[PDB]
C-alpha cells in the first residue's frame, strides 16, 4: 500500500454496560477507558508509529483518548483537529433509554431496526427530551461548519457516512496524499462508517462488522485511498479477541 | 478595551529549583506543575472563562498545561495550535548547566549578562553539547515554518520577542480582532516577550517584571491591540502572592 492510517475507538463506559446509547451526550472516559487509550499509545509506541496529524470528534472522550495516546508516544506537539463530523451516531429520541424503555415506547422490532440497520433513522430528539438542552445549548455546536440548526437531530448509519464523508474528502484525505501519518480517534459508528467507505463494504455487510475498542486499526490505502485488503488489528492477538468479544452481538 | 486576552506560564520544574534552564529541552511537568495547571483551570472556571482558541508552544509542558486547563473547564473541544515561536528562550550553550557550572565555563560576569540582560545572546549550542541531539534530531523541528537549519541555536530575550512577533501578528492578533477569547499557554520568556510588546514596556523595565506561574494573566486591548492599562493577575489574591513569592528568588 502507498499509504497507511490508524483509526481507533475509545473504551466504552457505564451506559454501554447497561446497553444505553451515549451518542452526542458528552460523557467522560472512565478509568477503564483511560487505561485502554494508554494501552493503545504503548502498543503504537512499540510499533514506532510517528504521527503527523490527529483527527478527533468534538466529544471529550475521543479527544482525551487522543491526548493519552500522544502522551504515551511523546507526540503531544502533533496537531489535533476536532470535528462534529467524527461524532458518534446521533441516536435521537433514543438517547438515554435502556433496551427495555426503547422497546416499550417504540416496539422491539422498531428498536432493532434503529440499532441494527444501515438506513433507518431513529426518531429525532425533540426539545422535550431530557438531553436536548445538554446537547444543543452547548457552545461547541455554535461554531461548527454548518449552523447549529443545520445539525442533525437523529441519524441512521447511512446519515453518519453522509456527514463524515465530506470531512474525509476535504480535510483528512488530502493529508494522507501529502504523505502524512494520520491517527483518527473516533467512535463506534463514525469508525464503522469510515471503514465502509474505505473498504467499499456493502450496505448489507456493514451491519455485521465489529470494531473492538482500544485497538489500533491499521488501514493500508492505495492510489485512490481505497483499502488494499481488509483492515488489520494491531497488537496482541489475545487482547484483540477479548476486545472483539466485548463488542459482540 | 474592546478585547480580552489570557496568558499563563506552566509550573516550573526540578531544574528550575536547581537554577538550570530547561529551555528547548522538552521536559515534562512534575507533579507540582500538573497540579498548578489544574488549579488554574479551576480558577478560570470560577471566573466563567469560555475560550474560543488556545495557543501553546511545541514543548510538552505548555501543551499539557493547556489540556489540564481545558479539562477543568469542560472545553476540550477548543482548538489548540502550537508553535516553536512560543517556545521558552533558547539558552544555547548554557542549557543543562547550573549557575556554578556556567560561571566556571564562561566567566561569571558574562553569565550574568546572558541571564539578566534584555539583548545579549548566549553562545550557540554546538553539536558537542550533550542536549544538541535531543533538540535538533526531534521530528517536531523538521515541520516548522522555517527549516531546521534556520532555527535559532541561542537567543537573548530580544531574540525571543523578534521570533514571537510574526506569530502574534499573523496568527494570534487576527483572531483577537475577530472577537475570539484566546488562551496563550507559554513559558517565562515567551510570556515576558509578549507582555513587553503589548504593554510597551521598556528594555530596562522588562527584566524586573513579576510573572508568577499557574496564574491567569489578563490583558485588555484596544482596537490597535495595545494594552489598556497593565496586565492583571486573576484569582485568589493570596495564592497570587504565594505565586509571586515563588518566582521572586
Amino acid at each position: 500500500s502507498k499509504y497507511k492510517l490508524i483509526m481507533l475507538r475509545h473504551g466504552e463506559g457505564a451506559w454501554n454496560k447497561e446497553n444505553r446509547f451515549c451518542s452526542w451526550v458528552d460523557q467522560k472516559l472512565n478509568s477503564e477507558g483511560m487505561e485502554e487509550a494508554r494501552n493503545c499509545g504503548k502498543q503504537l509506541k512499540a510499533l514506532n508509529f510517528e504521527f503527523d496529524l490527529v483527527f478527533t470528534s468534538v466529544l471529550n472522550r475521543s479527544i482525551h483518548t487522543a491526548w493519552l495516546i500522544l502522551e504515551e508516544l511523546g507526540q503531544e506537539w502533533v496537531p489535533v483537529e476536532s470535528s462534529w463530523r467524527l461524532n458518534e451516531r446521533h441516536y435521537g429520541a433514543l438517547i438515554g433509554l435502556n433496551r427495555e424503555q426503547m422497546a416499550l415506547n417504540h416496539g422491539e422490532e422498531q428498536v432493532r431496526l434503529w440499532r441494527r440497520s444501515y438506513n433507518v433513522t431513529p426518531p429525532p430528539i425533540e426539545e422535550s427530551h431530557p438531553y436536548y438542552q445538554e446537547i444543543y445549548n452547548d457552545r461547541r455546536y455554535k461554531v461548527c461548519d454548518v449552523p447549529l440548526d443545520q445539525l442533525p437531530r437523529s441519524e441512521s448509519l447511512k446519515d453518519v457516512l453522509e456527514r463524515l464523508l465530506p470531512y474525509w474528502n476535504e480535510r483528512i484525505a488530502p493529508e494522507v496524499l501529502r504523505g502524512k501519518t494520520i491517527l483518527i480517534s473516533a467512535h463506534g459508528n463514525s469508525s464503522r462508517a469510515l471503514l465502509k467507505h474505505l473498504e467499499g463494504i456493502s450496505d448489507e455487510d456493514i451491519i455485521n462488522i465489529t470494531l473492538p475498542t482500544g485497538v489500533p486499526i491499521l488501514l493500508e490505502l492505495d492510489e485512490n485511498l481505497r483499502a488494499v485488503g481488509p483492515h488489520q488489528f494491531l497488537g496482541d492477538q489475545e487482547a484483540i479477541q477479548a476486545a472483539i468479544k466485548k463488542v459482540e452481538d
